[PDB]
């Protein structure tokens, strides 16, 4: 047996863009990642699967099934986000001088929020207190995230980007974004604060900026190709995070954190330990040190900056292996999520659907280096597989579950895990293919069916622990019967 | 919802030589079968693994926890047998004409049957008094069979008949064997009858006889290659189910069936369902059509063999595809059992760890075929899927229930349904490298762990049906991941 | 046995930026595609591999060993290209009379003047070298085919990284008419040099894969990777311009046969209620081109046009093959599948259990007769199969994938069909592309290290073919699909 | 280059029994194999495949096909066998001066007089058929060694039926002193009838195969599957007789070399503390066999003896070669692994990660230097190799297989080993055995219902070598590992 804290809560994460929409009157066209998977020229081209996110599990008229069914799961704890998009469809008045480069303050008061009221979608906010109270009633612990990836199309238009038009409205490349994304998260904690558990402002920022300016074959928005763009987006992402915080904070007493997406760095050789620390410092560290020490890049330390967190959360798949490189450190193909899918990697380990390398271990070395270097507590906001047949993943369950075990073990303050995802639903550019539920979507019905992880799963969270009887899921899935 | 009658029973099935020993204590070194994989020649050629039964999953000491598992598991049936050679590990004194070519009725009463008494093995009929016990104190319905193939040493020295040698003790090739097992049956009914439900003779008589005397590459004893011989053999069962009904009706008034290895015959193409029919006539209805019409080969009806059968377990992994021929028909490889391990078929349908192909709709065909000549009811006696990985056996499971549904639903009078098996065991002379259990034996402890189907089966086992959210798992296990 | 007439020839295709570099002082670094592929940006995003043309086989140095092993291969044609950039690496004066706002380039006026003014900015070096290679190529009695281009434009025509950053104010390569004239002078004047080694000319290879990949299929990593619809159209009209302008530059100065080579597939119906969407593809992939070129019919803005500066302009069609396109209806027009042709997994199986090569392309040889029997139908001109070959480093199906496309060849002449070579891509392993060195088209292996050539036994496969002039008795049984059971799925 | 003595010698060997029916009038129904094959039990228990031998390759009716296509390969050596059951299709009189009951064949005495009694009973179509076949051979310029035995007994001298069915009472096969002594005298008989056209001679092609298989490994369907350690040891012991009286025989007629043929596997440790258990496997597999028939040395019942007839009775050894084996120690001595060597699943990968053959053997090329340089220090003979080949139908591996294994030979004499040639197995696809046909070996390919033969790319890369004497540089590359990226795993 491996036990769980009284107060450890097991249960699952969901995006709103992702799994919202499929039942009729739940469709909202008012985004970029809607107008971008749309678009005929991302189509012809390969960038997006030609799936449309309308056709998907419909969460929103459907989600006292999705809730009924985490219950029977034994499930405690619930991440979802509001789409910004469904509260303001429709433009706001311009606020604030647009060519500065840092967003030190944003001065959010009573009277701008009722002022910002009149502007909102009731409709909109009226189904998701419906959906968040229904949630509440199956004793599910809430963290609310406020963005999911999906902007608001009066914010960002994405095609006009790809093409290389900077005119138009240009998301994360526009200080006008990270005004109105703080005001955005004030107004919903204030509209939501009694329902709330706890906040995370964004989820998975890095990807934003990343795939969308740099790793454009992937089929982000707005996939303009711009080492110089990718760093301002991110720039401005890290500062929308602190006024963010600043904004929820004044308005609740709740604790606010952010999701990040991790991999674990791991070294080829043992040549290569270095070109792991200057990965980890790349990827993650220049990130967390802006939003909790403050420090930036001349290289300063902004007091507008230090100290806007309160919790981490871990999103995690795979491994990444590097090497040292006469310029620095270089990730190999072959391993980690540069694998083929369903077959093995270049250490013999089974991949997923997507292509991703089973390493469980990766988990505990991310949890362990946050906790060593920050102290903040943790959520595992994001683990899972792509695996529609269920041959793999009840042994990804349960082997990430003992991971996390092992490094509450080891003294990291780790306080929940949240499978991705409760059920398979829209993977972005990826489409409809990749089906990462615990339950299995058909998407003519919107029938939920449970493989047989979920029941692996019930057993876990019902017990808070690994139970004697599946404790050999804690293992590799065995290749010889597997696809090479 | 695929909903079974409320007297519907979900259970399992398990022989006593592939899962009794691996707790000090339980060793059966006195039969043929055990003598025969201890071999050092037939270790040598390969004809036996090399594994040893004596290393097994132990339910001689642990059946308490077999138990518990399958009431937690909300099973409700079980079928094992007795172990002859464990009752009588010594000689009997020689009774009766051994040259006769028939045996038409052997003699037994409560005198005779004192006598015996004398003979046998009092621990071993008191531990298993104890074994069933325990399992009627489950709710378990007890289905005791007699015989599930080792014989005694002393009526079966399988390495000399392999040697050429028939001046020994010959197994099934004797007559004297026949007379003997009718006094077992009619002993083993006198001591145990208040706690049986149902009784069955013999398990796969026809397997037994087939791969001991033609298909001898399967290394089961006596391993001598003879279609003459196999023909005796094959008499002299029937002979020896006929007297051992007779001898347990002599002593109970409950049911006396047989348990017996059935394919699904299937045309290759549309000119070949002829060729069906005869090996329909080769493979089962001659053997049934003895014992239940005592109808037999010039072709007579023998008065002592006709009716002797109140009812039939269906075994059944997988389908046998025949085409004509002018000299009669063949039997294809690429189908049926006759695959590559953890590959494709022919047909493109997934094969198990032991080379056999998905194809539940056969079983349907058996049942159906089986009502439609006899009118008898009939039980799944055997049903399950060499899969150590649990990545088809959910499937598998779910799949061939169905059937049984479907065949209940077109009239059949089918009464339970029992897994092979609930643990993995030792199979044969294959060693235990097939593992059909729900349950994964570690062989090092004995400890058990639930696979995944083990799970899935206890929600078809509760609920007396298939539930709507398994469903999905009523289809071919996906092949584009697994192994070709 | 499969006999070809005497007339036949069995020969090889290659590529000057994919072979020419890897030899010390070979490096070209004046074109759009070296510029793309060494770019950072690109390089981060996978667009390209990382692998570099300047440490490719090496044909510019070691030319007289490649020439030497296809002669001991028995070939008799070849097919090369004259690389722009090596022979003006710098602009030329902006010409007089021209009007760069007009859409048609209907005229470019060459005379004996201007091409030895263009004479004084050519690099010497350069068209002395190549004069080397093509006169060893000719002295081992190989039949010459000389080709204009072959995808990289001269740096000064095209910068791709600013048109990939969506900037259109500098070189925008096939974007303007500006190089639709400087490609007719290009042409022109490398027929006056060469005129005395050439037997035949193409104007292009591949047109449509320039156009399609580099502003739609952007994921292929082709430059400039700008996505576009419109400016897709515009670089298709621009080049076929170039190649009508082109044609009337070479015989202004040369007798000899004008033709061009295309990247065909074969179009198959998936269902047998599909005959007519294979049709719209065939229309749209491959009769509005050749129909423009030849017949001088074309669609400009909004209209269905004749124009009698397009008219004519082609004297012999040079058909690449490698796979089919399986197509169905749909309500709006067709789609292609994938799972078929070049949308599988590598080294696999199609979806109709046919074998994929290391680049996912699917055998399917009756593809090849499909093709060179409708261009014959329709136009009547003769043909050479100008590139047919796989991505096998192994040589595993190579063998098979050979013997079985030069017996759709044969039987596509039996059927009546004008075709007058066979070209395998290629002699020797090469630089493909987007993705590097390893995709190996051999049929020779290079090591990359010491830039030897080692003879694959598909090579001996050829060399049976090309010296018989047939598919022998003895290699006959090669004309199947490569067994699938042994292979990985 | 790998280059090669000038006297050594490339070439191929086949066996009577796998090549020779096919052609009308070329059956031999005489044999123990024939009969064991045909067998209804044998084939119902899938012991046997069902195909049949007259349903073969009918080298019988087209050796000078075979023989064109050889010489055409530029090959210079063959090893064939005569068939016994064709010469003496019925039994000889039972034999003057012998007693059945000894265990030991000391001596045989042969002299002309017998020698002329024994061409009463010899089939002369026969007889001359294979002077047809040799005197064609010899015309080509191949060199031949003209071996004894193949594995097929006379039914006369062996029912294997009765044998399996544990009946003692019968012709019992190499379980009878009468099987030596009829041995001894055809071997001289043939000598005597053919020494005119014989270069080499060996009694026996992998005796260790035939007691072995025939009465340990059952599951393999050889004759006669009678599974008893006992019977293996009487089987191999007159084995090792009948050699020594057989090569005596020979000697006494002829003044030529004589050797033996036997199956070798390369024994190779699971770990670096497994080298005493490749010593132990050694021993038991190959040096007590050697031992005996070199050096006299064996074990009669529980002593350890030399025996004077047997000392001395080898002049050259033929090493057959396949693939390893992997061993262990363990308390009671050493064990093989499944997973390596010949225990692998077919078109497969092994456990060592290197590709398998349709047979499930293990890529191992350098087991073939372990092995010759192992007999070369213990014996100082000189070898052949007589048997390396692939089972391989689509001719994926066989390229590399062949390559690499004429280098590991190169290897062994750059060490100073004596190794005179190496003769594939085989020219073209034949009967294997218990597995049929679907065990395809041949450099050509048989199209069984026409008789034609095709040359395999692995033929064409052959031909480079024998014509060349050498791995040449053009064919260097093929000295690796098939990639097993694109094979089945
Ligand atoms: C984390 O990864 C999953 C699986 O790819 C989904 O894409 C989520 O939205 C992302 F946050
Ligand atoms: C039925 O089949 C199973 C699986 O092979 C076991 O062998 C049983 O003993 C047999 F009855
Ligand atoms: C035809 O295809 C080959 C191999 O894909 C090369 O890319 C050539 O350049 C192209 F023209
Ligand atoms: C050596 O092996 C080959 C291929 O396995 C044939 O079986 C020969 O007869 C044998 F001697």
């Amino acid at each position: 047996m491996y036990s769980f804290p009284n107060s450890f809560r097991f249960g699952w994460s969901q995006a709103g863009f992702q799994s919202e929409m499929g039942t009729p009157g739940s469709e909202d066209p008012n985004t970029d990642w809607y107008k971008w998977v749309h678009d005929p020229e991302n189509m012809a081209a390969g960038l997006v699967s030609g799936d449309l996110p309308e056709n998907g599990p419909g969460y929103w008229g459907n989600y006292k099934t999705f809730h009924d069914n985490a219950q029977k799961m034994g499930l405690k704890i619930a991440r979802l986000n509001v789409e910004w998009s469904r509260i303001f469809p429709n433009p706001l008045p311009r606020p604030f001088d647009e060519s500065k480069q840092d967003v030190t303050e944003v001065e959010i008061n009573e009277n701008e929020l009722k002022r910002l009221d009149e502007y909102a979608n009731k409709d909109a906010l009226n189904h998701y207190r419906e959906i968040f109270k229904d949630l509440k009633s199956r004793g599910l612990y809430f963290i609310l995230n406020m963005y999911h990836w999906p902007l608001p199309l009066w914010l960002h238009d994405p095609i006009r980007v790809r093409r290389g038009d900077f005119t138009g409205p240009s998301g994360w490349l526009s200080t006008r974004t990270v005004y109105e994304f703080a005001r955005f998260s004030a107004y919903i904690a204030w509209k939501f604060d009694d329902l709330v558990d706890e906040y995370s402002t964004m989820n998975e920022p890095n990807v934003v900026g990343g795939l969308g300016y740099v790793g454009v074959k992937s089929g982000f928005p707005p996939g303009y190709l711009s080492f110089e763009l990718s760093r301002r987006a991110m720039y401005n992402i890290i500062q929308a995070h602190a006024r963010a915080y600043d904004g929820i904070k004044s308005v609740s007493k709740k604790p606010v954190g952010i999701i990040y997406a991790n991999s674990s760095f791991q070294p080829l050789t043992d040549k290569d330990m270095e070109a792991v620390e200057m990965a980890e410092n790349d990827n993650r560290w220049w990130f967390f040190d802006a939003i909790i020490r403050g420090e930036i890049t001349e290289k300063i330390v902004r007091d507008d900056l230090k100290g806007r967190l309160d919790w981490i959360g871990v999103n995690y798949y795979t491994r990444t292996v590097v090497k040292r490189t006469e310029k620095g450190y270089v990730s190999l193909g072959g391993y980690g999520h540069g694998c083929e899918r369903n077959s093995v990697s270049l250490a013999g380990l089974p991949t997923s659907d997507f292509g991703w390398e089973f390493f469980p271990e990766g988990l505990y070395d991310v949890l362990t280096k946050y906790w060593n270097r920050y102290h903040l507590y943790m959520y595992v906001t994001e683990n899972g597989i792509a695996d529609d047949a269920d041959y793999q993943r009840p042994y990804y369950l349960v082997s990430h579950v003992y991971q996390v075990h092992r490094a509450i073990n080891s003294g990291a303050d780790v306080r929940g895990y949240l499978h991705w995802s409760l059920a398979d639903n829209y993977e972005w550019a990826s489409g409809f293919s990749m089906r990462f539920g615990l339950l299995k979507v058909d998407y003519n019905t919107k029938r939920l069916y449970w493989r047989p992880s979920a029941l692996v799963y019930r057993e876990i969270a019902t017990n808070g622990a690994i139970t004697d009887e599946i404790e050999h899921l804690n293992s590799v899935p065995p290749v010889k019967p597997l696809r090479h």
